[PDB]
């Protein structure tokens, strides 16, 4: 319980996220989050988009989280496969077209936009605390 | 509640670090950290400098430090009243104005501005971190 989260990154709630150093596509976005024992961001309610908003205020650039879509005839799903809470935000930007290496999301000051996948962008990352979950 | 820093803080070192949610002079800004049981931002060394240019590489604005004084007849100081470490930063801008509320510092894109207190910035808390239960 004294210790829920690493230097560099932020707690909350159940979980940690960190502000990834470099600015990539969404795959290489992906594969350092992954190469920390993390995942790009899940939004996966209110509490946590109020969080993330917050949390980039300082901050006027975009950065990636974990939504993706192959083509508009796909939904936007997490990496985990399970799909955008309807609830949550309507994704802007880039909605209607087909891009070779997919479209994905990020986020820039609290609002959400598709963009081709080949975009770099800083990224943020997530993974459980070190704690007792409910 | 022994853990180093509270939630949506940045543990880094002996300190934990909170940006601002938003832009406001220093006086107030300086309140904000203290209602927080912090501080602004004080840069007591190289590695300290180091962290909060790569903590800020996302952002473009500016982020009132910790570091004022009423005027050239003054020297620069922290708000704990210790003294700046000329190595770290030159102080760039309004370095040799006599301003009503006095000059103070921030920092944007690395570099660090004199500027009169009463103008707008964001801001960085800094407060000491819990480390006794590490
Ligand atoms: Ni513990
Ligand atoms: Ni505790």
């Amino acid at each position: 319980s004294h210790m829920p989260c690493p230097q560099d990154w932020i707690w909350h709630g159940e979980n940690c996220y960190l502000f990834s150093s470099g600015s990539f596509n969404w795959e290489k976005s992906q594969e350092k989050c992954l190469s920390l024992d993390a995942k790009l961001l899940k939004i996966n309610s209110t509490a946590d988009l109020d969080f993330i908003q917050q949390a980039i205020s300082y901050s006027s650039f975009p950065f990636w989280m974990g939504l993706s879509r192959r083509n508009p005839s796909y939904p936007w799903l997490w990496e985990d496969g399970s799909p955008l809470m309807p609830h949550l935000f309507r994704v802007r930007g880039a909605v209607s077209q087909t891009y070779p290496s997919g479209t994905c999301a990020y986020i820039q000051r609290g609002a959400v936009y598709a963009e081709n996948c080949i975009l770099a962008a800083f990224s943020i990352c997530q993974k459980k605390a070190n704690l007792r979950a409910q």
